[PDB]
């Protein structure tokens, strides 16, 4: 796909807006029986015996949407090119709440321990699904069958081996389904993703402060070193993210991970391609 | 709503000054018996049983003022009019030095015979400058929280705007959970955040810091200026000759001897520079 | 006060050097009995009953000096005069290296048989350069605090300036609670902060860090310069040929064996570059 | 070598990609007997009596590869060399560290989640036209490292360390020419050499210090020096080196093992004329 | 001394390389030397006075480098840039020192962490030092032997030495002899030196250090002039305390690392 000139003319620029709700394990608000924990995992707890058999509710997964863009070609073609994005984690202020009814206290008579600890923040803008690389802390982990999360065993069609604690070139997938690819199993593949831009960070520790910023004045430019943004194949724009904001500390000692939604406003332009 | 050229002339630039005192829950210094806790919450505690029924005094809220600006147009019926355009702001959290006090009479000690635990832990800092009220998005930690009813003197929360009880979706982004920041000390911080899908005509800047005893780390200087112009060189345009200024500055917990903890906020000062702009 | 052109000619630039020793509460090294605690407070403790009646030795205060500058105008009744304009400063906290000492005889050991807990915790750092005294705003953690009443002109607190008791509004920003930083070691840091609504003719820069054992993290280099010019390229103009220099540098607690804790301060050095400026 | 002009022409620029798996002590995934701990050390403990006699599985080492480049010269004292000009590099598998439910993970408190991988971090990478020059320096010169096996100061000196090896001993030098063989706690990059390499690193100590890492495919490191010259690949070999210790796995018993992650590289190179 | 033009010529630039080993208290590896690059155990006594031993007083490292001789108007070497690096940073991943205090039962050793102090200086003459101490009642060993404030004053310290006493001044002219806890760079002098430093206090505060051979520090002042080497001597000074070694008993010792320098100098015309 050879990249030609930017299309000149009236309706050459467009804007795409959307938000993605977090897929922490309880992924739907519409199941009365368990939806009270929507945007959280269940309780995360080392079993103390082998092997680990994590349940789907304890496996935060990436959020993804494919956005359909205005059709460009009737019959060398025009493609939408993503050039910038404004993105924001929404609901940050909710985390000042230190009086959840079942919050573990910092000490006797004190306030709740605020949401804190492990953070994981990433977003990606691309013209096709984000490429994923599989790597796990423990290859002996027995993830649930797709029946359900997509894990390394799913893509290999056989059990993990010790090499899956490192980089196994065969352990690859595409982020093509919302709330189905666990964060603990899949990371962005730096060996591919030529047609995506991704940005991420992690923070470990149990009670490490959650420190986050928000402003409507911040823009990320999506152009590469040659001045070309992601090109949207088949008029589809892929947007991916994850925003783990820390643990909810419960009175019993039990802890669950929590996530927040993310907002996007992407600017695109028409580009001639060969 | 076409933006035209900047107005040229002698009195084309004006400077507006204000301060906003914090609205942490005890929101008035003038109450008969309870005002000693002005700029603080009451004691924040998990109930231990469901549901949470938090009191007003435990719900820090946004500060907001509308500033009336000099009237610009002798004829309001014209297509082309002059509007005040906010171009920069100098803003400072006031009273930062007060937080070196480690000898509050009822302060929990760091250890036996030691000084008090200094104000520390949860921080939340934000300010916004707009030509109209700041747009808010509702999202809460726990949808089952029973906030005091607005009709009973309570704050404005999600149930208020929906006309019905929250559902689990309000733990995520619900597009119906929206409001405008149009009342000082009535929109709880733990319920409302700036709405990034709107606010075309505002600029906002904010941060959070969680943890229980996390150091409060703040700077102050009269040399720092925030430029309010967007990518096109246009600042917020003041509709009806009104400038909207919003903020929140939670600076941490006061740790009391018994173990009880209350949040504390500080005031914020603003000096906004505005210029006259022709608009169609 | 119309600012004209920078003066041209041979000796149009001058340099002013000084240092300011900290005023932590024990403010003199020349007292027979108590001067061992020079650069420290006494022991800081919550009283445990109301009200707090803090002693002067527990109230770190701002340092300040007024430097007399060379006289410039033979005839002071002329409309157009030369004034010294402060354009840049090199400033440094002195004695930072002294804080590696973890073997002070009465230092609390971190754990059994260990090294002393080093000077750490609450930090407060600020400096200002101005052509007049720094403008101060009063705000306190607790309005019920009973600060010392003296006959010797210090410490000056909100009650001192108001001529009446504080009220709850003094936990926020009370526009009547204002003062000028015109006396060395007399204005308590926990009561007074720089007033961002004034200070047009000064530049100030500060920060706080709370927490009990938070690392003290400081830099020093003789290569760092602060430019004092505002947006128009004008520095503070020295009224009456006087340069005002103010600062505070609390660097943390000395943790004593008994559990007691005292705040500690370090001195600050300044080298200010000034130029002659025509003003009308 | 005197550096002449950048070669002009159609195929004067090439790209090289590769990944390096971590060599934390259990260095192979292909030994059914012990490979379950691949990318970790064994349990790290003070012996409690002198001397320390660490096992190889407790000595994280540098990763290294020599990448063979296309042959440039059919020959003359004037020739072409590959010049590395930029690199995109990324630590892979960062997301794996959100796992706080490893079956034998020490809990933060009763009934809580596992203590996340945290504590000691050491991160470095190097790109060079020859092996990275190493300087030896150890915490304790009386440490008895396993005989070569890992290469340590005793190996290169052909005699026992002395106290001077707790500081900089100019005799304690090596070249990073073998994957997984040079212990990190013994060897660091030698700033007195490495004219033909570029290296970047950091350390973080503490026991439970947050592991804080970033990843983006938009970040490029420029490898040109102050004269606009990148590393020049002697004998058409490109040397890539790294280490990425990401913290401790805290086990239920109290035991602790260090953990590492792999690193990816995409290096851009151009043809450069050189003399001698 | 009037600074004239930069000398233009074939051999007008030179590079000076050196390293300085740390002087933490046990300052020689050629003796007790098992503790080279460390202090002895640092421990508040609990009773007065404090009479610290010389092995518990980390001191600045310094070298005078003799430069190639060049000569009212003469040439001087002018230091224009430096690449400097703390050596041996990787050694600090060792959490299995045989006598290391454990983080908890069955755990690894507490890594080297806590108090850090990092500084370097490049000058055309000795670094100017200012004396200031935590406690004027500290009784430092007599010079026979570190140089301290009592050494320079010729009389005991008074309370004023907890602040800035303009009489408490010295020149950093001897390696391993000027205690870090007594002396700091004098910002009121040092016109012909450039210095850079930081401190981090705390007991177990993470040691966070960087290393790269791509980082350069420009030594030129605001007028484009670097330090000028009087009598053809370049002064290089540093200190790099990297934290505590935590021992099983509870005792703690400070530890330092060496520092490497590569200084670029050029010839400069000057007038005396
Ligand atoms: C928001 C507020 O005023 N909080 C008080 C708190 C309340 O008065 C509460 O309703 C009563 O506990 O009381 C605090 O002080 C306590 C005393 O009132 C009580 O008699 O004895 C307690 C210790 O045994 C304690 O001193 C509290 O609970 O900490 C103070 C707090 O500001
Ligand atoms: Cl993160
Ligand atoms: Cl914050
Ligand atoms: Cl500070
Ligand atoms: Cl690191
Ligand atoms: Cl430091």
């Amino acid at each position: 796909v050879e990249v030609l000139s930017v299309v000149t003319g009236e309706d050459s620029i467009t804007q795409i807006e959307l938000y993605l709700n977090p897929r922490m394990g309880v992924n739907s608000p519409d199941l009365p029986t368990t939806s009270n924990w929507y945007t959280y995992t269940y309780d995360l707890q080392p079993k103390g015996s082998s092997p680990d058999q994590p349940i789907k509710e304890n496996l935060p997964a990436y959020s993804v949407a494919r956005v359909s863009l205005p059709m460009l070609n009737e019959d060398t073609l025009q493609m939408w090119e993503a050039i910038s994005v404004k993105t924001e984690v929404v609901g940050i202020s909710s985390l000042i709440n230190v009086h959840y009814w079942d919050m573990k206290r910092v000490h006797d008579y004190g306030a709740g321990i605020p949401v804190s600890g492990v953070n994981y923040h990433m977003f990606a803008i691309g013209g096709e699904p984000l490429d994923l690389q599989g790597l796990v802390l423990d290859y002996q982990t027995q993830y649930p069958k797709t029946t359900g999360p997509i894990t390394i065993e799913t893509v290999l069609g056989r059990k993990m081996t010790p090499k899956n604690q490192g980089l196994d070139p065969q352990a690859k997938a595409k982020l093509d389904k919302d709330g189905n690819y666990p964060i603990e199993v899949w990371c962005p593949d730096p060996s591919k993703n030529e047609n995506s831009r991704y940005y991420g960070s992690i923070q470990t520790g149990s009670q490490t402060p959650t420190v986050l910023q928000f402003s409507n004045t911040l823009t990320t430019v999506l152009l590469d070193e040659n001045g070309v943004g992601p090109l949207c194949k088949g008029d589809g724009l892929f947007i991916s993210c994850a925003d783990i904001v820390g643990f909810l500390f419960k009175t019993s000692g039990k802890m669950a991970l929590h996530g927040l939604p993310r907002y996007f406003n992407v600017t695109l332009r028409k580009r001639w391609v060969k």
